[PDB]
Order: structure tokens, then sequence, then C-alpha cells
């Protein structure tokens, strides 16, 4: 029987939020960072966030953000009701969004997105590979890392397997994080496919963009300002609905380069800044790096600081697709 009442696609309010709660149960595992940045998207001047409606009711969502100085959309976001999903839905908003983009911002050369799932030949035969990192995720409670890591520290160095190797301050106000990103050799050598991945959402490497960054409380880190190797970049975390009980929040950091002891000493540098934040609660740590990295940073990880890896080996894939009329 055909469904009573047709799809109506429209742009998300305040008013749709618990509504969007209501479909999102589950995802990515209780990471979902919908939750928590619903209200910010709906502010952001170059997104649109889209609802179908079935009979008045949400019964999915998309986001379309125009970036690079309006040469890309950004896909973010897409979820189906699970009772609503198998029918066609996401695609059928897929192409409304895709057709309200190139109605609105016809500079929109390609459309791109990340995704973790594994690439079917689907996939690969509709969009192009940008370049992909290696995903570790890792979980921890944040009071009692911070109780044990001075400890943990000094014995890695008595034992000679482990001290922090020098790192470098880098001002986003001082002028040093445009000085990297805009620098064509870090594009070349340092960034992913000559890409800033932050928190899954991709920028080309501008000015433009860099404002854009700017905004987020973003915190960097670098192994030499002089001659930089490694960078990384940590998003300030944000509560998420894994556990049902408040406790937890997600803590991303993407790390640039092909360095591995300079990621081990970059990332134990940002969670000796974030940790005592988040005092009281507990951690989803996930941190983006090289490929060919990952197994060293997880030996450090579980070993060095006996954190608890959640999952094992996945890729973080960027993706993107030409628009077409
Ligand atoms: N395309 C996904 C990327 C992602 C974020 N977290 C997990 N996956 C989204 O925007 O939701
Ligand atoms: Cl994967």
């Amino acid at each position: 029987e055909a469904e009573a009442e047709p799809l109506d696609f429209v742009v998300a309010t305040e008013r749709e939020f618990e509504e969007v709660l209501a479909i999102s149960g589950g995802i990515y595992g209780g990471l979902d960072y919908l939750p928590s940045r619903y209200h910010s998207w709906l502010r952001d001047p170059d997104r649109t966030v889209v609802l179908a409606k079935r009979n008045g009711g949400v019964i999915a969502l998309e986001s379309v953000n125009v970036i690079d100085a309006g040469e890309t959309v950004l896909v973010e976001g897409l979820r189906v009701a699970p009772w609503e999903r198998g029918k066609g839905v996401a695609g059928l908003l897929q192409r409304f969004c895709s057709q309200l983009v190139k109605r609105q911002h016809p500079g929109v050369k390609v459309a791109r997105l990340t995704r973790d799932d594994q690439l079917g030949p689907r996939e690969l035969k509709k969009y192009r590979l940008i370049t992909k990192q290696g995903i570790l995720l890792v979980r921890f409670n944040a009071s009692a890392l911070l109780a044990g890591l001075g400890a943990r520290l000094a014995a890695l160095r008595t034992s000679g397997t482990f001290s922090p190797l020098p790192t470098e301050a880098v001002s986003e106000a001082g002028g040093d994080v445009a000085r990297l990103l805009l620098s064509p050799s870090v594009q070349r050598d340092v960034l992913p496919g000559g890409t800033i991945i932050q928190d899954w959402q991709p920028y080309r490497p501008s000015e433009s963009n860099l404002r854009l960054l700017a905004a987020k409380g973003l915190e960097w880190r670098v192994d030499s300002r002089a001659r930089p190797r490694v960078l990384t970049l940590c998003t300030r975390p944000f509560p998420i609905p894994h556990g049902g009980d408040g406790t937890w929040r997600y803590l991303n950091i993407d790390a640039f380069g092909s360095d591995g002891a300079q990621v081990q000493s970059q990332l134990l540098w940002h969670l000796q800044r974030q940790a005592p934040r988040l005092v009281g609660l507990n951690v989803m740590c996930q941190l983006f790096l090289e490929p060919q990295l990952w197994s060293q940073l997880a030996d450090f990880c579980q070993v060095g600081l006996g954190l608890e890896l959640v999952k094992g080996y996945t890729e973080q894939y960027l993706l993107e697709a030409d628009i077409h009329h």
C-alpha cells in the first residue's frame, strides 16, 4: 500500500529538535554529535538543514554547508528514522538537497563528505577518494587518567621506554596557524591529501576556511614551526549520548604527518591540556592519523598510557563527487 501522505522537504527550526532526537537513536554507537550541535547548525550562515517530513512528522535529516570559498558543499548528518529505512528516503532527501544547492549556489563545483564504513564497488564508482586516515578510538575516565598520568610517565622515563619529545606552540591569534596551513610544503607534505580534516569536516587550506576554523575553539600543536612535520588539531570536547547518563564527552584529535613519535608526544600534550576540563566525566577520545602509524599509537595508548581501545582498526574516507546538471 502506498503512503497516504507524500514527502515534504522543509528547512529545520528549533521546533523540530525533539523530533530530530527521536529519529537519531543509536547513531555512531552513541558518539553522535547532532544532539550537541543542532542548535549551532541552525545559526550557521552557509548551512541549510533539511528535514524530510511525512504527514507532518520528521523522518529524515540532511545538512548541506557551502565552504571552500563557495566551491564545495559538505554533506553532513544524513539520517533516516529507523522505522523508515530501506524505502529510498535517504536517496530522495539527497536529491532534494542537491537540487537545492544547485539552485541557490551555482558556484558549487563538488560535494564532499567523510565516512568510515567499508567502501564498496558503488562508492568507488560515484566518488573520488581524496585521502583517508586511520581511526583510533579509546576511552578513559578523565579523573583517573589525571590521577595516574604522572606515575605513568615517570615509569616510562626511568624504563627508557618513552620520554615526551619537545613540541612547539601554535597560536591562532599570533598568526602561527596561517603560516603553517597556508604553506604549500605543509599542504603537500603534512596535510592528508592536502586537506585539513577537523572533527570529520574537510577544509581546503585557504584564508577563507581559516576564518571558519578560528571561530571553533580549536587547539593546535606542531613539532617545529620552522620545520613542520607533524601538526595536530584538537576539537573542543562536547557531550554525546553514549551511556545514557550524560557523563560522556567526545574528544576529537586530528593528526597530520608521518612521524609517529611526534604524534605520540602531541597526543599526550593535548590530553594534558583537555583532561583537566573533563574532570568528573568520561571520554571517548578519537585520534585520526596516517594509517601506517595506527599500530604504534594503539600500542602507545594501551600499553603506554593504559587507555582502553574501544574498537579495532577502521578508516576515515574523504570522498568527493562533481556536481552535475
Ligand atoms: N558524514 C558523517 C561524518 C561523521 C561524523 N561522525 C561520524 N561520521 C556525518 O556528517 O555525520
Ligand atoms: Cl573503516
